[PDB]
């Protein structure tokens, strides 16, 4: 399927144990997609002070359309030293590995895979 319904655990930035997916734009997009498929991906909501506490390159989920079955359609955009790889809508948050942190909420998304 071109899209997959996912429910992403929303994590507090200070709980996150693994603060990024790797060391290159291509690696972090690769790893983010693998973790999304494996159900091992968390979401951090972006506010003042969040991104400097995480590791670049960043992987964002961005709204791709204006929401089947409650699931917002999203796609992945990476960022490294202020350049983004991808073009999309509003940021829903930054993706990180999930390694058992307790979430504060779930974000229902329809991921363009």
């Amino acid at each position: 399927k071109t899209h997959v319904q996912l429910s992403l655990p929303v994590l507090q930035v200070r709980d996150v144990l693994v603060r990024g997916f790797g060391d290159s734009v291509e690696e972090v997009l690769s790893e983010a997609r693998q973790h999304l498929k494996d159900g091992t991906c968390g979401l951090v909501e972006v506010e003042k002070g969040v991104l400097p506490q995480l590791e670049q390159p960043y992987v964002f989920i961005k709204r791709s359309d204006a929401a089947p079955h409650g699931h917002v359609m999203v796609e992945l955009v990476a960022e490294l030293e202020g350049i983004q790889y991808g073009r999309s809508g509003e940021t829903l948050g930054v993706l990180v590995p999930h390694v058992g942190e307790i979430p504060v909420a779930y974000r229902k998304v329809l991921l363009r895979k």
